[PDB]
C-alpha cells in the first residue's frame, strides 16, 4: 500500500495551464526556504523550475508514465522526459 510523498519520489505534476510534467519531490536544504503547510516543493525535470504542490496535483510515475510520458511541444518537455527516465535524481542546479 502507497506512504505518504517523500523527497526523491518520482511524479508527474499538474499545474493549471501546464500539461501534466515529469517532476520529483525534493528535499529542503539546510537553511533554504520551505515550503507552506500541506505543499511539497516539486523539481520540473527539463525546466528546472520549483514550486509548491499539493497532493491533488501529484501523479506517481510508474503509474501514470503510459499516460502522460509522451513528447510535448512545450519548452523543456522532452528533456524533462528523458531526466525522468535516465537520471531522475542527479543535482540539476
Amino acid at each position: 500500500m502507497p506512504h505518504a510523498f517523500k523527497p526523491g519520489d518520482l511524479v508527474f505534476a499538474k499545474m493549471k495551464g501546464y500539461p501534466h510534467w515529469p517532476a520529483r519531490i525534493d528535499d529542503i536544504a539546510d537553511g533554504a526556504v520551505k515550503p507552506p503547510p500541506n505543499k511539497y516543493p516539486i523539481f520540473f525535470f527539463g525546466t528546472h523550475e520549483t514550486a509548491f504542490l499539493g497532493p491533488k496535483d501529484l501523479f506517481p510515475y510508474d503509474k501514470s508514465k503510459d499516460k502522460y510520458g509522451k513528447p510535448n511541444k512545450r519548452k523543456g518537455f522532452n528533456e524533462g522526459l528523458w531526466e525522468i527516465q535516465n537520471n531522475p535524481h542527479a543535482s540539476y542546479s
